[PDB]
């Protein structure tokens, strides 16, 4: 068993000197898993050790391929480094050898593509269009504009991005074509793992971009107490007032969305208050995605 661990012994060499270049070079994209992975039992693994384990519903980073079993990646989390990524055929293949397993006992896909930086999008206190929410939200805005300044894109959408949905794609107000045509542009300004935010005024609500592969970070701006919506919307005019009964139902429906539906939930009686815990959220999500070695 000499001469053998010969040959394993360099092509392990090699594999590592490919790993450590991969620590530079950039994202070729990005994928949201819809299974769990662990390396914890196997070989055929490039560099013994450094394979990548994952739960369903995990991003990360594809920079490389190395051969058709394994990518070279990272998981999207503060600390992950560059290691071995299992590919789609190679996930397929174990899933076979399970069932033929499973059938012994005589008793899909695995990644979706999304962008490589998850699109940050904002919901609440009630419908866009209008003024309570599109003041508060021009608010965020602005305040992302200059905390992130040099590191972040506010892109406004107008086309429906709800409509994209995967399964409709890989086949109504606006067209098909021109929703492609924008989540194609919100796939490039990820690109290069810069922070985008979106301003999409058809979405009001977390589920309306589920089945959708831009895989959003919603952000729901949440005003804790109806009495306080109330009042606020009243500040503003007739010209509010009266579209009053639109707003607090929009606002009741978010109210009863379950929590998971949301990535942060900004409820502070201070906006100042609602800008620092956005920041502090992106500012660990940025670093999940960049940091160290890079
Ligand atoms: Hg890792």
């Amino acid at each position: 068993e000499e001469d053998r661990e010969a040959v394993r012994r360099e092509a392990e060499r090699q594999a590592q000197a490919q790993l450590e270049k991969a620590k530079t070079k950039p994202v070729a994209f990005a994928v949201r898993t819809n299974v769990s992975y662990s390396a914890a039992h196997e070989d055929d693994v490039p560099v013994p050790g450094m394979a990548i384990s994952f739960e369903a519903k995990d991003f990360l980073h594809v920079k490389e391929k190395f051969n058709n079993d394994w990518w070279i990646g990272r998981l999207v989390k503060e600390g992950c480094e560059i290691g071995f990524i299992p590919s789609r055929v190679k996930l397929e293949n174990m899933r076979l050898q399970h069932e033929q397993r499973a059938k012994e006992f005589k008793l899909t896909p695995p990644y979706d593509v999304v962008p490589s930086m998850r699109p940050v999008v904002l919901v609440g206190p009630s419908l866009k269009g209008y003024e309570v929410t599109d003041m508060m939200q021009k608010a965020l805005f602005d305040f992302l504009k200059h905390r992130f300044e040099g590191r972040i894109s506010i892109t406004r959408v107008t086309a429906d991005i709800s409509l994209a949905k995967r399964s409709v794609l890989n086949n109504t107000r606006s067209s098909l074509a021109e929703v492609q045509s924008e989540i194609e542009r919100i796939f490039e300004l990820a690109r290069t793992l810069q922070l985008v935010v979106l301003d999409a005024d058809t979405i009001n609500h977390p589920a309306q971009l589920s089945k959708t592969s831009l895989a959003p970070i919603v952000v729901y701006v949440k005003i804790s107490s109806p009495k306080v919506l109330q009042r606020l919307i009243k500040s503003r005019g007739k010209s509010q007032a009266k579209h009053l009964n639109v707003q607090m139902v929009a606002a009741d429906k978010l109210a009863q969305c379950p929590p998971e539906l949301f990535d942060v939930i900004l409820d502070e009686n201070q906006l100042e208050d609602a800008c620092e815990h956005l920041a502090d959220y992106l500012e660990a999500y940025w670093k999940a995605t960049h940091p160290p070695s890079s």
